């Protein structure tokens, strides 16, 4: 499997610096590396992709471009910059200018230009984008690159095809067959390239990265003849950058194959390159470091090392909701972009869910959509990157979103301990949120709480709340082990490993198969599903809520399983011993669980708040479409989408966080939980907030 890396270069200089690698790694004993040749990125992403090479270094540009469909690599490893005392994994994309002309950011039109590249980062795909209000450009067919040499008189940009765009070639220094070219050849390429474009004075702008003056300039003074272009129409000097740039965005990284990629082989030989060629560690070789009249070879100069990547993390995620979607916009038309800007896209966990969710997209008016996934973290991984926006998560999910950037918006209003009728003013009433309790049958009278331990469970789903969160957290409180899987015996927890024990009592859907996943197949899935594994003698105790005991006993279920089952025939185990009916939930339940709350981006939430509210004007509990056509909240207690119990959706009233809403302590409850275990999602959101 792995004994030799294969590291595609792009160049004969690139090359040279490969071999050079690959004997110092044998002068040390340590891990092998061989060498390939092509000629440009897209070779190399070809290469890696039919196992004739292994790994190639790539700007946030061409991440995208190398992780679509034909070869689907992803980023195993991403380069840091910066000092010791301050390592980061993302860099600034500016724009440099010289020091005398008085234009701002807005009056760049007939000006001359200069980028870094075709399709990379700093030196196309931000410019572009902040100037495309400038471009005037109709969309489509037309490529995008024909408006921007109306744009600006002439302007060097690598790769940039000659013959149907001259003007994005002018500038360019290279001779003959190497003019506007994506090589060392061309001498305005790359970051030092575009810097030395706006040096020899042949452009009035450079689309560089922030560091780029610095590495070229040795004294302090001949940087103070220059500024930086801001996003607000003023110049300030280059060492403002963190106050004044276009853009904020990730590092570039070693890429590879998703299915057989060696990522082991990867890390391995770049940690140990790390410490035996990194930052001054030997004069005989260095892994950041090139020759004279070349720059960045195999990885960039003046780089600090690596670091790790992630499992869970693909191209997407990698490069982040608001550049991912960038890259893709810079495809489209401004009605298109306006159009999905206006739109709602909510993610459905399982077919059943998906299904009620297209009943509603035909009823909407175009302003709902839907996407899917398997799993809610699936889903919530497809709202970071931008193909989902917003969908209803159970507090302990709103904390796994909570650190991975997205906040409440709407929460579910379930009717209140007693207080109104069919109340008016629901939007506008404050959450009281809902009881966590565990339940039990009348027979089995010496189950106690404090002997519950050691029986047959069934919870909803791990990091649910009353499910997991709760139950879970009052016998950490006192056993402190982290073993989660011999609390109980035996028991049905949806999320968790199916050859565990966690998962056997589990009987997945109607035919036999999906045991233990946690979505609404299991028919033992969710709060109705947790109940049901009590009812049919399957588990001992489940942690559900108290209305779910009520909802599916005295005829109010109506299916098979539950029609015969009487509200009087469960109880609930109270904490200090004694055991009540399921009306006296009041008194004797566990703790008090916070409501569900629909979450989105911080960008979708104006938009997500005006159509939620309308829709359920239409299709609410009180909806004028009601009966009659469809109704939001209503599933027939398979609480599909929303729970069924939902009265209306209403505002927060200033909780507009995940900290803010759930609680303090509610938030410590989960950490403290974590610690033995987190997710792979967990762990990939950790990376992306650094
Ligand atoms: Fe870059
Ligand atoms: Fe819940
Ligand atoms: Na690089």
């Amino acid at each position: 499997r792995r004994r030799s890396v294969q590291w595609c270069t792009v160049s004969q200089p690139e090359a040279t610096k490969c071999f050079q690698w690959q004997r110092n790694m044998r002068r040390v004993r340590g891990p092998p590396v061989s060498c390939i040749k092509r000629d440009s990125p897209i070779q190399c992403i070809q290469a890696i992709a039919e196992n004739r090479a292994d790994a190639v270094t790539l700007d946030g540009g061409f991440i995208y471009e190398a992780g679509l469909a034909p070869y689907k690599l992803r980023p195993v490893a991403a380069e840091v910059y910066g000092t010791e005392r301050q390592p980061r994994t993302h860099y600034y994309a500016v724009a440099v200018v010289k020091k005398g002309g008085s234009f701002q950011l807005n009056e760049l039109q007939g000006l001359k230009s200069c980028h870094t590249g075709l399709r990379r980062t700093a030196g196309w795909n931000v410019p572009i984008g902040t100037l495309r209000p400038f471009l005037n450009w109709t969309g489509p067919p037309e490529p995008i690159e024909a408006a921007v040499a109306r744009f600006f008189s002439a302007s060097c940009v690598p790769g940039a095809d000659k013959g149907q765009f001259p003007n994005l070639c002018r500038l360019c220094a290279g001779t003959g067959e190497n003019k506007c070219a994506f090589s060392s050849q061309e001498p305005y390429f790359s970051y030092s390239g575009a810097f030395k474009c706006l040096r020899d004075g042949a452009g009035d702008v450079a689309f560089i990265r922030e560091s780029t003056v610095f590495e070229d300039l040795s004294d302090e003074a001949e940087r103070d003849e220059y500024e930086l272009l801001c996003p607000d129409n003023t110049r300030k000097p280059v060492d403002k950058f963190k106050d004044c740039h276009l853009a904020r965005v990730p590092s570039h990284a070693v890429v590879a194959r998703s299915v057989n990629g060696k990522e082991d082989a990867i890390w391995n030989l770049l940690r140990q390159a790390q410490e035996k060629f990194g930052k001054d560690k030997s004069p005989k070789f260095q892994l950041f470091g090139s020759p004279s009249g070349q720059k960045d070879l195999l990885f960039k100069d003046s780089a600090i090392g690596f670091s790790r990547v992630p499992p869970r993390i693909d191209s997407g995620l990698y490069l982040g909701s608001g550049y991912f979607t960038a890259i893709q916009n810079l495809r489209k038309s401004e009605e298109e972009v306006a159009a999905r800007r206006a739109r709602v896209v909510w993610c459905a966990v399982g077919e059943q869910e998906l299904r009620k969710c297209n009943q509603w997209s035909g009823l909407s008016e175009g302003s709902v959509t839907c996407s899917s996934a398997s799993t809610t973290e699936d889903c919530i991984a497809l709202v970071l990157k931008g193909e989902a926006d917003a969908m209803s998560l159970d507090g302990g999910y709103v904390y796994t979103a909570g650190k991975c950037g997205l906040v409440p918006v709407l929460a579910e209003n379930y009717k209140s301990q007693q207080s109104s009728d069919p109340d008016p003013n629901c939007v506008d009433r404050p959450v009281e949120g809902y009881l966590a309790v565990a339940v039990v049958r009348r027979s089995d009278t010496s189950l106690t709480w404090n002997s519950v331990k050691g029986k047959k469970s069934c919870h909803t789903a791990v990091d649910r709340t009353a499910g997991w969160n709760i139950p879970m957290g009052l016998l950490f409180n006192q056993t402190g082990s982290c073993k989660f899987d011999e609390y109980f015996s035996q028991s049905c927890a949806p999320g968790s490993d199916p050859r565990s024990n966690l998962c056997a009592l589990c009987i997945g859907d109607e035919q036999g198969e999906n045991k233990c996943v946690p979505n609404s197949n299991e028919r033992y899935y969710g709060y109705t599903g947790a109940f049901r594994c009590l009812a049919e003698n399957a588990g001992d105790v489940a942690f559900v809520k108290d209305v779910t005991v009520l909802q599916n006993t005295d005829g109010n279920n109506n299916d098979a399983w539950a029609k015969d089952l009487k509200l009087a025939d469960f109880a609930l185990l109270c904490l200090d011993g004694k055991r009540k009916p399921v009306t006296e939930a009041r008194s004797c339940h566990l703790a008090m669980a916070p409501n569900h709350a629909v979450v989105s981006r911080m960008d979708k939430v104006e938009r997500l708040k005006q159509v939620l509210l309308h829709q359920q004007a239409k299709f609410g509990r009180n909806g004028s479409d009601c009966p009659d056509k469809f109704c939001l909240f209503q599933s027939e207690t398979k609480n599909l989408l929303f729970n069924d119990n939902t009265e209306c959706l209403a505002r927060l009233h200033g909780k507009t966080t995940y900290e803010k809403y759930l609680g303090p302590q509610y938030v410590a409850g989960i950490t403290n939980l974590k610690k033995c275990s987190t997710s792979p999602l967990l762990e990939a959101c950790e990376f992306l907030r650094k």
